Formats: C-alpha cells, structure tokens, sequence
C-alpha cells in the first residue's frame, strides 16, 4: 500500500505514508485541501484532492489543465510550487492528489483581518505579483482570475500566486488566440472590462487590470469595483474612470453594451488622489495606469515592474522569464477516456521526475597551468 487514509470533509483522504494530515484548509467546487507535515523532514505541504474528476468533461479538462500548468511553473519564488502528485487507486480513479508548497494565509484574509499594512507592504505585494505574472505571461499563459483569494501569503509577508484552473492561452496570432478554450468564468469584481464589453482583444492586459483592482483593494481595505452583476459592475467602473472617448466607445463589440454606454450621462473621471488622499502618489500613478479602461492604454507587466513605485524592489536580473512557452494542444481533446489516460501519464511522469567567468573558475584554471608548466 504505502499510504495512510484520513477522514476529512467527511470523505476519504489518502496520502503518502511519509505525511500526517494536520488541518482542513478548505473545500471548493473542484475538491478539498488539507495541510500536512512530512514526518521525517518536518516540511509542510498542502495536499489537494481533486474530486469527481471524470464526473463532467469540464471537471476533467480543468484538472488536466491545472496539472499541466502547475508543472510548467514550478521553481518560481512567487508561484506555488508543485512537489508531487499521486493517484492512490488507479483502477477506477475519480480523484488525483496534488502536493503543493504550503502557505499560511491569503491576501484576502489579511485584508479582512484589518491588520495594519504599510505602503512598503503594498509595494512588496504588488512587486511579487508582477514577478510571478511576468513568468506566467512569458510562457504565453494568462492567469485570468487574479484576486486576493488566490494570492497566498506566509508569516514573512512573502507572496505566491496559485490556482491555474482558469488560465488561458495567449497568442499574437489572432486566429490561434481566438481558439484558446475558456471553460469557467473569472471573478466578476476583478475581471477586466474589455471582456464583458466584447473587445475581442483578449490580451495580457486582462491580468494587469486584476492587479490594479488588488492594489485598489489594498489602498482602501475593501473591494474596489464591487458589482452585484455585470451591469452593476460596468456602472461602478465607469463611475470611477468616467466616460470613455469615442475611439474606446467604438471598440465595444456588443451592440446593447455600446448603446448603453454611449447614452449614459457624462461622467468625469474621479482622480485616485481624491479617493485615496493619504496614499503614496506613486502608488496612485501606478494604480491609474493599471486600471486604464481601455486595454490598449493599460500599462504592461514589464513597465509596471519599472515604475518608480517599485524602484526599491526592481532588479531585472532577479525577474526571470519562463524558459519555454506552454503548449495548449491538449485542450482540443474532447474524449474523457483520453483525458483519463493523459492524466495518468502526467502523474506517473511527474512522479519519476521529482524522484531523481567566475573568479574561482579563473583561479582554478590559472592554478592548474602554474602547476603543470615546465616538468
Ligand atoms: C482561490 N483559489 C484556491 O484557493 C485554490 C483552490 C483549488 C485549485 N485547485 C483545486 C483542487 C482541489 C481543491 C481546491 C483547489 N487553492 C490552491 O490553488 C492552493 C494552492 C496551494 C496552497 C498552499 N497552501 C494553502 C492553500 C489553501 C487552500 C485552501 O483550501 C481551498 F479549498 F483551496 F480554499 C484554503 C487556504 C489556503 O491557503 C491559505 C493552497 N491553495
């Protein structure tokens, strides 16, 4: 066997025998998560039981998407690192276990706690997000659902992005970009306006917008655009950013939406200094650029990393790109039996994988020559 069975969330939770489940962390539409310790090494881990994987084609597609994306993005300081995967009952398996780097809080909880945060905390959080996002984007992946809840934080206030279940491909080739699959809808409060407005310009700017909403939420201590539905969300965005210009207006590819926006009364932009009069002016300038209504005017991740607000943190030599782009060919598979086969392949291949000039060099070279000279 080699495994232990725990009872959590009123169901079986079957883990590697090296681990002891310590604590229930949460449950969502896709499974349940517990914290655990490696009893030998005392290392902590989050164990995620992805549940009912083959109950719906959509659940199996999401599981396979998360499994592959998590592997692609291991080894970044600001991204939750996948350590292991396991399928304890492979005969008729309807679940997969992912073993991920454990994190004590999330940014939504920290903001909820009301604990005091300094402008330096805000800078650190935004910087870390953008570093992780630069890595993800450099692989031509859009996270697509960034929000305080998926930004995990430990006691050192170190921050890591999690949850690739809704991520989406991106391509500069319009035909390819339009074919990338989007099974689930992202979180309304944080979703970029060009999406509900059918700009058809699905771009990396959609994530930058979410980062802006997060910065705004840090500055005010509460969600910035808190729409109860999409009409309400639109009205709240426009009430802050104001009537867009004719060019932006004409990019609204949805006729009811364009009609609605065009007929609204004039609305002046509400300047962010009036809304956050105690904030650092550099924070509000970067906020203004991240919450540009029109994606074409929105700051890019790399420009944001170079913004004066983050100049203390910015070290381009310390902001790596991902070595390769991620391949989304799998998402054309529509047969669940084949998705099962592919998930087994992913898990077994990953399991074997994880179980496998400078001054000194110049002087070592010179030393070897000086010893092996004459004679
Ligand atoms: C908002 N988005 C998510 O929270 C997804 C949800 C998700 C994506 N795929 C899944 C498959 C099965 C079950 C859940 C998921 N969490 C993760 O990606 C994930 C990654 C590394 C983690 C490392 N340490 C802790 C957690 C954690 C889990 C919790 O439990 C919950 F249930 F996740 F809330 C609650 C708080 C936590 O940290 C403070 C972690 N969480």
């Amino acid at each position: 066997q080699g495994r232990k069975i725990f009872k959590v969330f009123n169901q079986d939770f079957i883990v590697d025998e090296r681990y002891t489940v310590t604590k229930e962390l949460g449950q969502g539409a896709y499974g349940i998560v517990c914290a655990a310790v490696n009893n030998q090494t005392s290392e902590g881990v989050a164990i995620k039981k992805v549940t009912n994987v083959f109950s719906k084609k959509i659940l199996a597609k999401r599981a396979l998407r998360e499994i592959k994306l998590l592997q692609h993005f291991r080894g970044h300081r600001n991204i939750t690192c996948l350590y292991d995967m396991d399928i304890p009952r492979p005969d008729n398996f309807n679940e997969t276990y992912l073993y991920e780097e454990l994190m004590e809080c999330d940014l939504a909880a920290i903001i909820r706690s009301g604990q005091p945060l300094t402008d330096a905390h805000f800078q650190s959080f935004i910087y870390q997000i953008l570093c992780g996002l630069k890595y993800i984007h450099s692989a031509n992946v859009l996270h697509r659902d960034l929000k305080p809840g998926n930004l995990l934080v430990n006691a050192d206030c170190e921050l890591k992005i999690c949850d690739f279940g809704l991520a989406r491909g991106f391509s500069v080739d319009p035909e390819e970009n339009a074919g990338y699959m989007t099974e689930y809808v992202a979180t309304r409060w944080y979703r970029a306006p060009e999406i509900m407005l059918s700009f058809q310009s699905y771009t990396k700017a959609i994530d930058v917008w979410s980062v802006g909403c997060i910065l705004a939420e840090l500055l005010g201590g509460r969600p910035f655009f808190k729409g109860r539905d999409y009409v309400d969300q639109l009205n709240q965005i426009l009430h802050i950013l104001g009537t867009p210009n004719e060019e932006t207006l004409s990019r609204i590819g949805s006729p009811r939406a364009q009609e609605y926006v065009r007929n609204l009364p004039f609305m002046a932009k509400k300047p962010f200094p009036t809304l956050f009069p105690n904030a650092n002016p550099d924070a509000l300038d970067l906020l203004d650029r991240m919450l540009a209504f029109d994606p074409s005017s929105r700051i890019s991740v790399e420009q944001a990393l170079e913004h004066p607000y983050l100049h203390i943190w910015h070290d381009a030599s310390d902001e790596p790109d991902c070595p390769t782009t991620f391949n989304f060919d799998f998402e054309v598979v529509e047969d669940v039996g084949e998705m099962r086969k592919m998930i087994l392949d992913e898990v077994y291949r990953f399991r074997q994988l994880v179980r496998t000039q400078e001054y000194v060099g110049q002087m070592n070279d010179l030393e070897a020559e000086l010893a092996g000279g004459l004679d």
